[PDB]
């Protein structure tokens, strides 16, 4: 290796060898089918909105999110990078795909496939990602650095479906060699959203700009409609012309074919046809490719950008509705544009990369931090890209002021903006794309007073209940298999408007919003106020005993919802405190007397009742009525982790606080598997961990983070970070289960996981705070 010189991969970033099999791999725990993708996976494509691409560290373009909300995990072999090299003095040359498999059919059989393993490595710190690429049988030694600009404060190249591929090419050897890299891609229009004849009217065109001291040379991947539907659009990939190397391109290849069209003249000398041919396709899959050729001198290095682009303007849920995404704001809405995009991150790939090492050189240059949590603290953000994430510019056939935005839960529960989720893993976006995050805090606002009396079965009981009371705030903002923003609730396994913990949440969410972006927007408080007030107002009305508190109902009415609360919970009780003194504070902002009073004297009693009711000595009881109430549960004190955030100081005794943080680290954690796997959820007070359900028997990844935060504020650094550990370990160390770019919701004491790639674990930018 020789190439890594020559480059600048960060010390934090995710390794493994492009080819290496992964023997420990976890599973789903679950009884019904749920999403397992496999490990072969990489840090996304694409920005917030886009639709994003993952491509794989074995080189695959393989995990397509470009249908919004939808995962589809498949390999489509015609996209490559492939490299032709010839030593002078030599009779051939050789080539190969940069790609550690093969096709299963016969697609594409002239290709050299099969990337030899111990050639070469990946390398991951998202937004950037790499491959080094160091093989016996290819002298001239490559590298390529891979990234879209997903930069914080920046909500408009953040929007953009582009992705830069920055090569480096470095001759270590003593001759003259020759050397091509080419880009092919398949024209994907129809790869969904078309019910039949799903390659009818595919073509492709080239496009040569050429204007002094640039020159830009593109495949352009369409279809003849100019109809305007979810499927129809445009790919493109390109490369910019840099002193020494020459550009070629093959407009038109059969993709359903065995490629020795386009190989049988890479595989020559490195060079293609140059055959314009706009012929549409009928049946055949069809694909353009895109090549550099050089000769590098012994000793010389050069650097040369390819980029690919889709423009898809168009996103269509299950329920009817389609909407235009963020991007089209920036380069139009007809689907036509993707050279365009093609062309702005080729001219300013480098100022974007400046502008990424830039927001990560902060936390990089603190030598105080480990390694290990720059590597997962950069990465977990890869889900606010993969995440199905939903960012839109007006409904078609529609114009407002905002953009809605919405983040799944994960695609297994296909819920955008769970609640009571994202008080977990909204974190990223309020510290690093605030105007985001208040957005969505106004969605919820708008929410609170709608009224839906159609009812639905929920799924846990069989029981009918209404879709949406007045006063509640909602578990989700719609499923992507139905109608995002616009049908509330989409989520049905318990009925969310008799939930303890959303209305609470949603009120520390809106005051977190306005502390931890400076304590300045007044006018957000002020939109949000009304929501606040009554969603405590209806919370208070759940109190059956009078304790100044609501009572659990013996059910799961929480996030862990399939662990029965009953009385007055840690878990709930401890947010409901928290929540009041929001509201207080809030209340004296914005000069509302009464709210203070009334906010003020509930926190008060239920202050005081929750002290009485939970305190044991050692931490704070899991509740009051359970038959495992005395459960040390690694969430119960969730309320002041929120309020250490929120600066309004201690609802519990500092002493107290304390105690039950070292218990949890004590037996959640170190009784736990060694403390290697993070904070189980539910533990008895004998050492052995609560059986009552399967979630009290997980570790919650998001939770873990969370609670590492908690820690780490409360000057427990030793244990705040042992305890991340382990969730860094199972998720990206040779010892874990293989979960990176798809963190779980959770594992069990196997390793084995249920819901892959979700939201919570976002929570490890609470440690940032
Ligand atoms: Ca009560």
């Amino acid at each position: 290796d020789k190439i890594s010189h020559k480059i600048d991969i960060p010390d934090s970033a995710w390794t493994i060898g492009i080819g290496e099999k992964f023997k420990n791999a976890g599973h789903p725990n679950v009884k019904y089918p749920m999403i397992d993708d496999s490990y072969v996976q990489g840090a996304p494509l694409g920005g917030f909105g886009a639709g994003t691409i993952g491509r794989t560290y074995n080189g695959g373009f393989s995990r397509w999110h470009l249908e919004i909300g939808k995962n589809k995990y498949t390999t489509v072999y015609a996209n490559q990078f492939s490299v032709f090299q010839k030593v002078e003095g030599n009779k051939d040359g050789v080539a190969q795909v940069l790609y550690a498999g093969e096709p299963e059919n016969g697609y594409l059989s002239s290709w050299k496939w099969d990337y030899p393993k111990e050639s070469g490595m990946y390398y991951a710190l998202y937004p950037n990602s790499w491959y080094t690429y160091t093989n016996k049988d290819l002298p001239v030694q490559l590298a390529v650095k891979q990234f879209s600009p997903i930069i914080p404060y920046n909500y408009k190249e953040t929007s953009y479906p582009v992705a830069v591929f920055k090569w480096t090419a470095y001759n270590p050897t003593n001759k003259n060699v020759d050397v091509s890299i080419m880009f092919t891609w398949q024209n994907m229009i129809g790869f969904f959203g078309k019910q039949v004849n799903v390659n009818s009217g595919n073509f492709n065109k080239i496009i040569k700009d050429k204007s002094k001291d640039s020159e830009i040379v593109a495949a352009v991947m369409g279809n003849i409609s100019n109809d305007n539907e979810e499927w129809n659009g445009e790919y493109s990939i390109g490369v910019k012309k840099v002193p020494g190397v020459d550009i070629s391109y093959k407009a038109k290849f059969v993709t359903t074919g065995d490629g020795s069209d386009l190989w049988h003249e890479f595989s020559k000398n490195g060079i293609l046809d140059n055959k314009d041919d706009e012929t549409p396709t009928k049946q055949d899959g069809i694909g353009s490719a895109i090549a550099v050729n050089f000769k590098l001198q012994p000793g010389q290095t050069i650097e040369v950008p390819f980029a690919l682009s889709w423009d898809l303007p168009i996103m269509k849920f299950g329920g009817g509705d389609k909407w235009y995404k963020m991007y089209t704001k920036y380069f139009g809405k007809n689907g036509k544009n993707s050279f365009a995009i093609l062309k702005e991150a080729l001219n300013n790939y480098q100022k974007w990369e400046k502008m990424i090492d830039d927001w990560q050189k902060p936390i990089l240059s603190n030598k105080s931090k480990p390694d290990w949590y720059k590597t997962a603290l950069f990465n977990e953000l890869y889900y606010l890209a993969d995440g199905g994430t939903a960012w839109e510019n007006g409904k078609v056939g529609e114009k407002r002021t905002n953009n809605m935005f919405g983040l799944l839960a994960c695609f297994d529960y296909n819920y955008y903006e769970t609640l009571d989720v994202r008080f977990y893993g909204s974190f990223p976006l309020v510290m690093l794309w605030p105007d985001i995050e208040k957005q969505v805090m106004r969605q919820f606002a708008d929410t609170i007073n709608v009224q839906d009396s159609s009812e639905f079965k929920v799924g846990s009981n069989g029981a009918m209940a209404v879709k949406k009371v007045q006063g509640m705030i909602p578990h989700d903002l719609g499923s992507s298999y139905a109608l995002p923003w616009i049908k509330i609730n989409a989520y049905d396994w318990q009925n969310p408007n008799i939930w303890k913990d959303l209305n609470s949440k949603y009120v520390l969410l809106v005051y977190r919003d306005y502390v931890l972006t400076g304590k300045t927007d007044k006018e957000f408080l002020k939109y949000t106020w009304k929501s606040v007030k009554t969603a405590l107002d209806k919370l208070k009305e759940m109190d059956k005993d009078n304790d100044g508190i609501p009572d659990n109902e013996g059910i799961p009415d929480q996030t862990y919802d399939t662990w029965s609360m009953k009385g007055t919970s840690a878990y709930c009780g401890s947010l409901w405190l928290a929540a009041l003194k929001a509201a207080q504070e809030i209340g004296k902002v914005l000069k509302d007397n009464e709210a203070y009073i009334k906010y003020n004297e509930w926190y008060k009693i239920a202050q005081q009742n929750f002290e009485k009711e939970l305190w044991n000595g050692e931490y704070y009881n899991f509740d009051t009525e359970s038959d495992h109430k005395d459960s040390i549960m690694a969430d119960q004190l969730a309320g002041q982790w929120y309020a250490d955030i929120l600066r309004l100081g201690d609802i519990l005794p500092k002493d107290h606080v304390q105690k039950a943080l070292k218990k949890i680290y004590e037996f959640n954690v170190m009784k736990f598997e060694n403390g290697k796997m993070g904070a189980v959820n539910g533990m008895r007070p004998d050492g052995i961990v609560d059986e009552s359900d399967i979630q009290a028997q997980e570790v919650w990844t998001g939770v873990t983070y969370a609670l590492a935060s908690f820690m780490k504020y409360r000057g427990m650094t030793e244990e705040a970070y042992n305890t991340a550990y382990g969730v860094y370990k199972m998720t990206y160390d040779k010892s874990g289960k293989g979960y990176w770019f798809r963190t779980p919701e959770a594992w069990t004491k196997d390793g084995n996981y249920r819901a892959s790639m979700y939201m919570r674990p976002l929570s490890i930018w609470s440690m940032e705070v």
